[PDB]
């Protein structure tokens, strides 16, 4: 017998679910954790993020008030007593995501810990050798190095974008991922003087067209500079403190930080993953099968560490589905098929299924429902936004592919298409549904007629 | 022939849309509306109503924004300036839905229009007599008068509330249903010391007994007194032209307006209904089958004056299965089941399908899915909300058959949900939807264990 039934590498979403559950079936259970518990999404990321959104909010609502009748007084946003609040908030989760564990039995451990034989842990912060049955390397990633760019040193990530001294006059993004146009939007609200830059043609290139290339427009029509097709050379300081940001076509570029959200890797950098004989992609991700089992037989892997979807919920799943089938008796394999998705963006996306290009490369006859109007707070707010909603539908079968929200709440209409498309509905079932007076998602009951066709690849009409 | 193909009484939603879509089929179409094109929805209903919910949010924007490191200076509310705001809007609306006409072709003319025979309509305003073919009769109704309550003209309806000249310091609104309750929570949002009183025994009696509870907890909760079980015997004014109120159970309540918020009703009083032979029930609505056909061969009903679902929707579902059954040869019915909607209290309420207690005496046995949560903002504005998110589950189907919200966007979630339910999604569809994070519809799709279950018409302990 060993020391573990169970040894958790990494305390995030996927360890920590894992961890918990194992434990409540009355499993000796040990679980390492190099940072903070709870992972990336409730310290430095989803929740923090969120929250810095709402802040960034604020500002729009104080301007819309004044044309409902308000008259509202001088408004001052102190960045510190945020960083102070959002503190408290992640102290506050971590603390029960720890007594969570401490509850379901399982034996907590404060250090990184990495893998020695074949089903044996090394563990720094006391230098013992444990050992294990199963090992679930539930590891994360962390924000993409290029250390090869002059400069770096000097720049930041999401990983301290959160924590920074103060809100700076001026920012410079590079990258066009969520994470990117999320910051973008947050520092713009919270009146940073905003540039992003990136190497695509169109931002948020694995979005559709209409989600990529309307979130441009509102962007830049509230005053986001966009450099698309741009890049940094490198980065240095002026005898200031900030920052002076080379590119190559639009000159040079003087923000008071420069930001980092060009993609993410998984925290696999000497973890022993040759030293266990677990087979790693060329990304640096962790290939596993259906169940989570990665090369080496008692060892699993699951979140951002295996680089398929990298999501919060994802992660869950798949700890989930790994308890089932190791300790349950059930097998279950995790499910990627048709994930919803949203990006805390302003205005915000909400989507789910296929996007246009993509369905139109799937299938021979596509139709295109799409609706564009200025939301109805919007009338009397005076503001210049639009709300973009688009249908993807399947001539064959008339099954609904892909929707695609820009707008108002659109994350949380992402989560109810994501069950309609889940049980492959109709755009007939939409049109079936009697409309909600007032609402926006009224506009996707209502559509009778396509916007436009594609066949062949072609638009028609 | 006839003067007109097709004359239609009234210019609200269901009237507009006959007349515009019949004229746009190259047909004689007349149309009279006797106050302002758009109908109640437009002018005095949906439309302005959650324009007011809009302007009574802000309220709350500005203290939320505290815990966000704001500090915003005191702000201040101008009725006036609301009311004004408004009245540009509905004047733009209204102006859309005659062009509209126009542009179809049908002939618009202002004023009241009563029935001579059963194929001719008189014109009040010119003193003129008109013949049609068939004829739709969209005149929806008006708020109830109390004739019997004593002092009842000195009260306020959902007509004069939009207008008031200036805004009451103190209310108090008669009234149980969604009307009473938006109303209540518009003009508490606005400052005004709030009374709601209502003879039931609790608010929103057709709704679900989590969404009545819940609403009515938070309502008074921030400062609405509720009276329940109780009546008002009879309203006077007192020496400084504020109201004072009788009541059975809580003496008397002086308040600077009371609103009677029980009921609408048909304006089928002197419409020359009984000339034209056209029956009617005993509360004053038209009697119409399943097509809208009165009981005189020419002549439909629809809309509000019917009896039926009173929304906005369903009128303008009603008068497109008009023009179809009448005209495109295509008889199919309206008449419907399993309609979404909203109430724009505060929280809001968004449901689908049918209530805890009627699918207890529906089906033999059912399972329900019960979330209740602090939302994410709350987390940091200390606001001291609860989200409600109810699941109602046939346990033989693994139907769901009723989904009801209590909170943020509870509206636009109904009409999603209101989807799935009309396709007949199963408790499982909803369980295979991977999540979205962060949302508050989130809730809905992990809730893997029932929370409790009813057989036999009687809970599980
Ligand atoms: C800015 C930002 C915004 C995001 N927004 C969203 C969103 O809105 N929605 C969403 O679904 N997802 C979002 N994500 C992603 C989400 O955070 C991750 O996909 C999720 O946390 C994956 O969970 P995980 O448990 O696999 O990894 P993590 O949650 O990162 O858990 C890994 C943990 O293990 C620790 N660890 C690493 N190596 C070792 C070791 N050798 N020993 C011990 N401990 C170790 C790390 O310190 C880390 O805390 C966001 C991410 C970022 C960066
Ligand atoms: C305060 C309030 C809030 C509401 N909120 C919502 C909501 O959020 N969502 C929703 O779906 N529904 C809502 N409704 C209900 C909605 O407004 C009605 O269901 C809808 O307007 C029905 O329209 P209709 O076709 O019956 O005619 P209406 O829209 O009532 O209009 C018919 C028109 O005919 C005119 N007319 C009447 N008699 C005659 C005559 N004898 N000759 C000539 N013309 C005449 C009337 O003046 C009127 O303009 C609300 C109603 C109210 C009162």
């Amino acid at each position: 017998a060993f020391d573990y039934d169970l040894f958790v590498i990494g305390g995030g979403s996927g360890g920590v679910r894992s961890g918990r559950l194992a434990a409540a079936l009355g499993k000796k259970v040990a679980i390492a954790e190099e940072f903070r518990y709870g992972g990336t999404c409730v310290i430095r990321g989803c929740v923090p993020k969120k929250l810095y959104v709402y802040a960034s909010q604020f500002a729009e609502h104080f301007e819309d008030a004044a044309g409902f009748g308000w008259t509202v007084g001088e408004s001052r946003f102190d960045w510190a007593k945020l960083v102070a609040a959002k503190e408290q908030e992640i102290a506050r989760l971590e603390g029960l995501y720890r007594k969570g564990l401490a509850n379901a039995g399982a034996e907590i451990l404060d250090t990184r810990a990495e893998l020695a034989g074949p089903n044996t842990v090394k563990l720094l912060a006391s230098g013992k050798t444990v050992t294990a049955e199963r090992i679930v390397i539930a590891v994360g990633g962390h924000p993409s190095p290029h250390d090869a760019l002059p400069g770096h040193e000097l720049c930041i990530t999401s990983n301290e974008a959160f924590d920074l001294p103060a809100l700076p006059e001026s920012i410079l993004i590079a990258g066009g991922g969520y994470i990117a146009v999320e910051f973008a939007n947050i520092f713009h609200g919270l009146g940073v003087k905003t540039t992003l830059i990136y190497r695509g043609k169109e931002i948020l290139s694995r979005f559709d067209q209409d989600m990529r290339r309307g979130l441009h427009a509102a962007m830049e029509e509230k005053g986001i500079r966009i450099l698309c097709e741009d890049i940094i050379q490198s980065v240095s300081a002026d005898a200031d403190g900030r920052r002076v940001a080379t590119t190559m076509k639009h000159g040079e570029i003087v923000a008071d930080q420069v930001m980092l959200a060009l993609g993410r890797m998984p925290n696999t950098n000497g973890l022993g993953l040759e030293a266990a004989g677990v087979r790693t992609n060329e990304l640096g991700a962790i290939i596993v099968d259906a169940f989570s089992r990665t090369s080496t037989p008692g060892i699993y892997a699951l979140g951002d560490v295996t680089d398929r979807v990298q999501l919060t919920p994802v992660a869950i799943h798949e700890a989930m589905c790994f308890i089932e089938t190791e300790y349950k008796n059930n097998p279950t394999s995790p499910d990627h098929d048709l994930i919803a998705t949203a990006v805390f963006s302003q205005p915000e996306i909400g989507t789910v299924g296929i996007t246009e290009e993509e369905a139109a490369r799937k299938f021979q006859e596509i139709e295109v429902y799409r609706a564009e109007f200025r939301p109805m707070k919007a009338t009397l707010s005076g503001r210049k936004e639009k709300t973009i909603m688009k249908l993807v539908v399947n001539a064959a079968d008339r099954k609904v592919v892909g929707a695609h929200i820009l707008g108002h709440d659109a994350g949380e209409m992402a989560q109810l298409l994501g069950i309609s498309l889940r049980a492959g509905c109709t755009k007939d079932d939409f049109d079936r549904t009697m409309a909600v007076h007032p609402t926006a998602a009224e506009e996707l009951v209502t559509m009778y007629q396509p916007s436009y066709r594609v066949r062949n690849g072609e638009r028609v009409g």
